[PDB]
């Protein structure tokens, strides 16, 4: 056989010649004909009522999809079967529905799709409204991590269906016309949705771009309503309710960084964070400087003011939130200052020095105490959540570790002759230590400046990335050290110096810690080439060893280093298209910080009738509710019928609407 | 709680079959059945022109936007 023959495989009983043509006057519109084969069917004829397409095109499928009305109600009015048709109705947004709400194998839709969840999938407002009057449900979906009976058997009995009903409930729950029409709150709702469809999308790692992908039209439902806001009393009563901005406090607890990061959030944030500031920023920022190193200086006498007396308008401008953040800047300002003049010795016990180190004391206890009193409200996990949280507290962890090893020695103890585990050498290495972490917690206080906040907020995202990237080159490096390692230490020497810290680098892969030094310091060209070597003429040892070392310095070099430029390269890519967002986050959670009337103090001082008004309350924020929900309706119908385009069934629709016409005008002539 | 009882929350207020009957009238484009309710609607009877769709659309802005300029000088002129 040169040549395939071509076969249908997969036959059906087909349509009569007067079934065709039945169909084709279902398509052109043809009212006489279709009411004619009707009427022949009424008769016992070929023509039946319930014809099925090979297409799976009943008569009243290709009539709704027409946008014919009179011929569908053709259709049922001689009692036409009825499946899926008010699916399909729906699935094309046609205004029939009604007619197949009223109206007394092979399905294109999942069994476990209804009218209501498909209605909530395509999003149309009328349709959803139409059947919620007409009274409809959506089974509850179960929690995110949850092991009842139920799920399991479903799961036994399909997993797949189950997914698939999950997630098509999730989709029906998510849409902003069913938030907008069946919640009480469309706020909470679309912030604890966002926040299910995460952890869903966290759970289920099939499906995953779904959940996500509703997540996000979740938060941009509740950007795009917080957007329809008309003055600003509505945004204070929004942002200020609960069941102070609660509502802000919510949206920054529920990650929602559409809601937050907007104008009118960011002006209202902005007016209370310079508040009795006029015209602060409309200033020439050589001003600005000049009065915020004056408050820097007064930070003290501000702070003994508010000690002495919270009432006095001296002791009231320190409860400014930028004011009292100038303050707590110029307090760890001033502490970095003792640091480095306590950076500008033969004895055992180290006492404190009579100036530079006894105030720093105060210091240290109140950076502990504010991060206990931090870490006692709001929880723990927020606590791991923040990086610099971390980092501040292993500070005052090496803070502490000092203080006790100063103690330590003071009550139990030249420099040269000391142990090398001496409790001064230990207290003073992680002093330095500790030194480090509090200089570099200063990159914090970069996100209330507009210039290098997002560069930083990025910057400290790609960390991640960076911690994987480590992963896979530590373990190259450990793969390197174990046959380096291997390979040399049967020429180990026993010279003052051992290592690769002194001028003639020398036993450098004769340890595994000596190997794995010499690896990490490689990177930089800090290991000499001598350091291959050994005391015997074994030149294949040498030659393999030094072989070893090229081939692990080209790839953390030439191929590692660059595999990473790359990975940074698309990274940062990713991540600066919402880099303003991330920042004015990132900002809103350092001023709502400053917020709070407690922890006003810097750390050096810090030590030392219901029912009725939650009516009012209620009954307010429903009317604003109610207006952001009309104008957030309205706006996004006025959206949908300009930004969609024209497809091939708006042309299908014109040609059978045309047709129509055509063979109405010759019904009549 | 097996399902959930999807409601309205936002009532608002519905219409008479008359006034969505008009309503239809003037979004579908037809000048006489628009004029025959309007006729109804010229003695004080059920079906009103200020009429508002809970949706927001008056007749006169269905006619706006549905390019009729006919129909807006016909609603205009009552
Ligand atoms: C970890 C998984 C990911 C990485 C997977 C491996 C990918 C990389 C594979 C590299 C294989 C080793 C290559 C040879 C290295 C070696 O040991 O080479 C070592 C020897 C040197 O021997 P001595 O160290 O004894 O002097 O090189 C030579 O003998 C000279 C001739 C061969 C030179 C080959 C160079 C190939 C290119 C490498 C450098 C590229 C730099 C480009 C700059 C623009
Ligand atoms: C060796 C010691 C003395 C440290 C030396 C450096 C500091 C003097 C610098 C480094 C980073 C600076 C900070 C970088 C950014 C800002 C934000 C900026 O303030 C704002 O933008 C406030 C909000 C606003 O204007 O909207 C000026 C103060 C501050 C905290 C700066 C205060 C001074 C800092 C700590
Ligand atoms: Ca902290
Ligand atoms: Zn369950």
């Amino acid at each position: 056989r040169d040549r395939i023959p071509l076969r249908i495989v997969r036959a059906e009983s087909e349509l009569s010649p007067s079934e065709k043509a039945y169909l084709n006057a279902v398509e052109k519109g043809d009212y006489a004909s279709v009411k004619k084969s009707l009427e022949e069917a009424e008769i016992y004829f070929k023509i039946n009522i319930n014809c099925i397409d090979p297409l799976g095109r009943t008569a009243l499928l290709i009539a709704i999809e027409n946008e014919n009305l009179e011929l569908i109600e053709l259709l049922l009015s001689f009692n036409v079967y009825v499946g899926d048709a008010l699916l399909h109705a729906i699935r094309k947004e046609v205004v029939g529905a009604v007619e197949l709400l009223l109206n007394h194998q092979f399905s294109e839709f999942t069994p476990d799709i209804t009218p209501i969840i498909l209605a909530a999938h395509t999003n149309n407002y009328e349709i959803i409204k139409l059947l919620v009057q007409k009274g409809v449900s959506v089974p509850r979906p179960h929690e995110v991590r949850c092991n009842c009976v139920e799920c399991v058997s479903s799961s036994d009995v399909d997993s797949l269906r189950h997914s698939r009903s999950r997630l098509n409930i999730y989709k029906a729950l998510a849409s902003p016309s069913l938030i907008a029409l069946s919640s009480e709150d469309p706020f909470l709702t679309a912030f604890q949705l966002s926040w299910e469809l995460q952890e869903l999308s966290k759970v289920e790692n099939e499906f995953k771009s779904e959940y996500e992908e509703l997540s996000r039209q979740c938060k941009q439902f509740a950007k795009d309503l917080l957007d329809q806001t008309r003055s600003s009393r509505e945004l204070e009563i929004i942002l200020n309710y609960r069941d102070d901005l609660a509502r802000l406090k919510l949206a920054i607890k529920y990650r929602q960084k559409e809601f937050v990061a907007q104008p009118n959030c960011q002006q209202l944030l902005a007016s209370r964070w310079y508040d009795e500031f006029p015209g602060w920023r409309r200033r020439h920022w050589a001003v600005k400087m000049v009065t915020c190193f004056i408050i820097g200086l007064l930070f003290p006498v501000f702070s003994v003011c508010y000690l002495i007396a919270p009432k006095s308008p001296l002791g009231l401008f320190i409860r400014k939130p930028f004011i009292k953040f100038i303050c707590h800047t110029a307090s760890y300002l001033t502490f970095l200052f003792l640091l480095l003049l306590a950076s500008q010795d033969l004895n055992r016990q180290g006492p404190p020095p009579t100036i530079v180190e006894w105030m720093i004391l105060p210091w240290v206890l109140g950076f502990i105490w504010g991060e206990i009193k931090q870490m006692w409200d709001g929880g723990l996990q927020d606590y791991i959540h923040d990086w610099w949280n971390l980092m501040d507290f292993v500070m005052n962890s090496l803070y502490l570790a000092t203080i006790s090893l100063k103690i330590v020695a003071f009550v139990k103890y030249p420099r040269e002759s000391w142990d090398m585990w001496h409790p001064t050498l230990v207290a003073e290495a992680l002093f330095a230590i500790a030194n480090i972490f509090s200089s570099l917690r200063l990159i914090s206080l970069f996100t209330a400046n507009s210039h290098l906040g997002p560069l930083q907020i990025s910057l400290g995202r790609m960390l991640l990335d960076i911690l994987k990237f480590l992963f896979i080159y530590c373990l190259v490096l450990l793969a390197f050290a174990n046959g380096l390692n291997q390979l040399y230490f049967y020429y180990e020497e026993t010279l003052t110096c051992k290592g690769i810290r002194c001028e003639k680098q020398n036993n450098a892969f004769s340890t595994l810690f000596e190997t794995l030094q010499s690896l990490f310091w490689s990177i930089f060209g800090l290991i000499n080439l001598y350091v291959t070597n050994v005391k015997a003429q074994h030149e294949f040892t040498e030659f393999v060893g030094a072989t070893m070392f090229g081939t692990y310095n080209v790839i953390s070099l030439v191929v590692l280093l660059n595999m990473l430029i790359a990975m940074m390269n698309n990274s940062y890519q990713l991540i600066a298209d919402h880099a303003d967002i991330e920042w004015k986050f990132a900002r809103t959670k350092l001023w709502m910080s400053y917020f709070e009337e407690g922890g006003t103090l810097p750390t050096p001082f810090n030590v030392i009738r219901r029912a009725a008004d939650n009516l009012r309350r209620h009954h307010q924020y429903q009317e604003v509710m109610r207006n952001l929900v009309k104008r957030y309706v309205a706006a996004m119908i006025r959206d949908a019928k300009t930004e969609e385009g024209l497809t091939e069934e708006n042309f299908k629709e014109l040609k059978q609407d045309i047709s129509s016409f055509r063979f109405e005008v010759l019904g009549l002539l």
